[PDB]
């Protein structure tokens, strides 16, 4: 796969709705991406992921574009970061119901820090470990600037895990992890220690 550093234009780049606009239309001959400054002067710095390499266009600009071929071993450490909506489903505590009579199934944000890292260890599964792992539970990001917009709330986990299965572990990367991918969730990017 491809990973490059890319460059969203401020106009461009205003709604989470558009980011995925934007980065979808380097594609002109599936990609994962993870916002590492939201507002800039010349806009929105994206790391994306992705088979093909992207190519620039006006609003969006690739700064650089490198490929990774991976070369994994089990037993080995890696530091691991993961922008991810980790959510489940509830019943609505005030027991509303739908238009049918059944009491509303709500889908809400983890939020208790214990059940944050059990959903990471449950999506890594056999791929991996998690040796050491810090959620860090991230200022939600919104539709609109309507005072009734709704959001994605995300936890970025970072630490270090170690290799368990090699093959699953680049299926992961290659895939991405959890919802909410076409909303810069999901890309698990990987560094030797």
């Amino acid at each position: 796969m491809y990973l490059s550093k890319v460059i969203i234009a401020r106009a461009w780049s205003r709604d989470l709705y558009q980011l995925h606009q934007g980065l979808w239309h380097l594609f002109p001959n599936d990609f994962l991406f993870h916002v590492e400054k939201r507002n800039t002067p010349e806009g929105c710095h994206v790391l994306l992921q992705s088979a093909q390499m992207p190519v620039s266009t006006a609003v969006a600009t690739v700064i650089k574009t490198k490929q990774v071929e991976f070369q994994l071993q089990v037993g080995v450490p890696l530091y691991f970061r993961l922008r991810a909506n980790p959510i489940k489903t509830i019943l609505d505590n005030q027991k509303r119901l739908d238009s049918k009579g059944n009491i509303k199934r709500c889908r809400v944000p983890l939020i208790k820090e214990a059940e944050q890292i059990a959903w990471l260890q449950r999506k890594l599964g056999n791929a991996a470990r998690v040796e050491d792992v810090h959620p860090i539970s991230e200022r939600p990001q919104y539709f609109s600037g309507d005072g009734k917009s709704g959001k994605i709330q995300t936890v970025c986990f970072e630490g270090v895990l170690t290799i368990n299965d090699a093959p699953a572990l680049i299926d992961l990367v290659q895939q991405g992890i959890g919802p909410a991918k076409s909303m810069g969730c999901g890309l698990l990017s990987l560094a030797p220690l």
